[PDB]
């Protein structure tokens, strides 16, 4: 019924969130390691290259999203997601509009 529009704090369109996915390859790069040296797996266990681009070409960190993800499967979301998705959170406030707290 009351539709909102205008957003509310505009700011830049295509280009902050292509430095943010860009981070997110990284950063998830980090989190998969220290998953991996914990679950006796090597990094690439965790996710492949498929994956990394995946959690950042979307940077939403979605249970049911990242489950869609080329490798990802029930068993990486319910044991990796609980770390993959603690640093992709981060980009979920950043995706979205505003800012509070």
């Amino acid at each position: 019924g009351i539709p909102e529009f205008k957003q509310k704090a505009l700011v830049a369109k295509v280009s902050q969130r292509e430095e943010m996915v860009k981070k997110c390859l990284g950063e998830l790069t980090e989190v998969c390691k220290s998953l991996g040296k914990v679950f006796g797996v090597h990094y690439f266990n965790i996710f492949n290259t498929v994956t990394l681009k995946k959690l950042a070409e979307s940077l939403s960190s979605d249970p049911e999203v990242l489950l869609q993800i080329d490798g990802v499967t029930e068993d990486k979301l319910e044991k990796y997601g609980a770390e993959v998705i603690s640093v992709l959170q981060k980009y979920s406030e950043w995706t979205s509009p505003a800012e509070d707290s």
